[PDB]
């Protein structure tokens, strides 16, 4: 249960770090 | 009991962090 | 008993910093 | 007795923190 | 005695926050 | 006496501050 | 003497306050 | 399960890397 | 399943190697 | 799929090579 | 029985209030 | 039967709020 | 039924909320 | 009934928002 | 119906920031 | 109509940024 | 119709960095 | 037009660069 | 008229270079 | 026109080499 | 008719708002 | 006609908050 | 007409806002 | 007229700025 | 005339500026 | 006159940097 | 004149510098 | 005046460095 | 004057060296 | 006097370079 | 003559107040 | 003779503030 | 004697602060 | 007299914001 | 007798910012 | 005496960093 | 005395940072 | 004393760069 | 005592360098 | 004691030095 929890925080972590680079993107322009 | 709160808290603190994400790309807008 | 309301609280707590980032979103639109 | 109510007071201001949040939302739609 | 009625007004005061939430929530919307 | 008389007015003051807390939610309905 | 007259006045005022709390949650029904 | 949540966070941390080099381009300019 | 998402990866890491040498160049100018 | 994928990326390296060449011609100017 | 004279009290309540809104629109005209 | 009284209230105290805006807003002219 | 006059009773709200709104303008000239 | 409503309300507090900002503007002045 | 009402909320929001934004450049002055 | 909509959403927060870094220019002096 | 919005939007968000540039020399001094 | 909207949009970011750095040296005084 | 604004651009990443060079001496004191 | 502009970004970067190097001879010391 | 009739009893009403601020502020003296 | 009665309302309503303001400043004495 | 008269209002309401002002000293010392 | 008017404004709204600062540090001791 | 209500209406801006400096050294401490 | 006025204003506002240099300081302890 | 003020303003950031430094020392520890 | 002033700076600058350098050293710890 | 002045500056900097060095023993470990 | 500064600098570096080669021995373990 | 009727009057306004807030400390005991 | 009596009118309103606070502190027991 | 009233009444004004104050942890409670 | 009573005041005024920060620890409770 | 006035006011600031520290760890819970 | 109140207000700060750090700790849960 | 309560603040200061690191760690979750 | 309090203040930050070091673990992923 | 401090401080480091090296590695992808 | 914490920090530097080595290679792709 736990070993799957730890994976999905992981990749919302990773997707959180995608939506923070197109925020960055839109910053810069 | 324990360890499974702790990672659900940790999942949703992964979800605020994408719904940040989302708030930060809406304002740099 | 209180360390399963320590667990109560920082679940609740973790849902509120959801909904803060949900507020957040719909205030930077 | 009071290591139970001081418990009981932090899960009430959690529950609190969350409606407020609940608040904020519907304030900045 | 005075240990217990602190304890009291405490949790007292936390509901009375619980309801103030409340009734921000009432207002907001 | 005294110090009993100081904490019974506390959480007299408590509870009428959840009594106002219930008008205020009565009100904003 | 003078100082427990002063401490029943402070809780007399006190239930006045609860009351006061009482009739305004029953106005703004 | 996990051997491709692995995979799928590694593939979105280097989306993320190419965002972040987009954000760069568009801030050097 | 994984050995095409790990050459994706390296793919997306060259494709994201090139937008920073065309940022560093924008950036020497 | 891989065979192709490889090479794709080592051209691409080789191209990142060519404009690091680039921007650093243009900061040794 | 009581329980019926309350919600009926209640109710009858809410109809004064209605009426004294009437009323206060009627005096800040 | 109480069920449905308590709902009427609410929308009575509903419509006594927006009378009562009606009343602020011909004060505030 | 109650499903739908907790409904009629949050749009009176929001109306409310709009009118309370127009009376905060005109007092703000 | 309620899916149209509760998007009525939604409506009706984006015209709140957009009322208080109009007496915002005005308050600043 | 629904998927214009949430667009035209959308919108109103974009305004009510656009508001906003003008009633903290006249606060600032 | 909601992909013209989104668009106009977009521009109205764009044109919200320059207003708001008016804002901080003014706040800077 | 949305090719020529996107533009205008980035435009835009140029002329808010060149502002919030202003904003940032205006600080430092 | 977009062809135009694009160069544009590059010297407004070369200007905001221009006062960013005008910004550092301000900053490193 | 794209052929002079890049140069325009590349002369204003040059002078922002210098400005940059500047503050780094500013800052190496 | 634009074969003087380019010769004028050399000397400015030339310029700005000079000056890095005495940066650079600054924070040797 | 009407139309005029509506625009002075709001002209009427400023004026009653002009002259109790009068009395406040004789009031508050 | 009503677009002057309008305006003198609106210069009635900014004198009345003037007022309210020198009865503020009063008060506050 | 209007035009001058809105100008009026505006100047009015920076004064009420310098008394506001004035009024919050005299209430915070 | 409407051009001297609007410097007035600014000028008084700055007034007020410095008041509302005066203000802050009262309240901040 | 407005060349030099503008500059006054600056120097008001930074002595505000200044001020709230000094605001938020006593709020610190 | 505007001269001397932009350049007091510059003293100023480094003035103001040093006071909040000293708040910065103050907090961080 | 403006030739000494400057170099106040200039001695005054180095300052400020000084004064940051110190609250980065102190914040770092 | 200008040439010790200067110097002045260019010792506090030398100061803050070395300052840095001790936030520096902290911070690694 | 200016010729020890330059000789403290070059000391002090030769230290903020040293510090800087003892910083990146610490950081390497 | 500068000809015994000169002599400590140059040791000041000689020191630093010393502790800069122990960072690269701790650096390359 | 008038000119010291006004500030007789004036003081006798302020006298009442004082009287009055007495009054009203007397009734809120 | 007016320059006192303003003086004393204002003394008495500072008194009759205090009384007023001593009303409120026995109004909130 | 104005000068000494003038510092009166500020002295009773931070009396009044001081007991406002105590009336609000009072209604708090 | 008065640099005794302005200093008198000052303390006032922070037993007043001590005060007022045991309201606000009392209310959030 | 002000040098220890000044000292004990900024003590009393110290303690207030404890305060409010407590008063924001109990409203985050 | 000065000497100590300096020492004193320097470790209530420091204990009011520590609180805030606690406040900080229980608002990203 | 001051030379162990110097060493206080400095082991509550790094405690404190030992916190706001707890504090950035559930934010990054 | 005070060489025991230095070491347990640096290993205090020791353990807080681990935190960090864990803190942007977490954020890069 | 602190001979034992300093290495377990060194160790602290060295497993500081470890996640840091984690972080990075995680940021490269 | 100490000689083997030495070695285990050793041990720790050259695993962060693979670790490194790891990153170096992720990028360089």
């Amino acid at each position: 249960q736990a070993e799957i929890l730890k994976a999905d925080a992981e990749n919302n972590r990773a997707y959180a770090r995608i939506l923070e680079a197109h925020a960055e993107i839109l910053k810069a322009q």
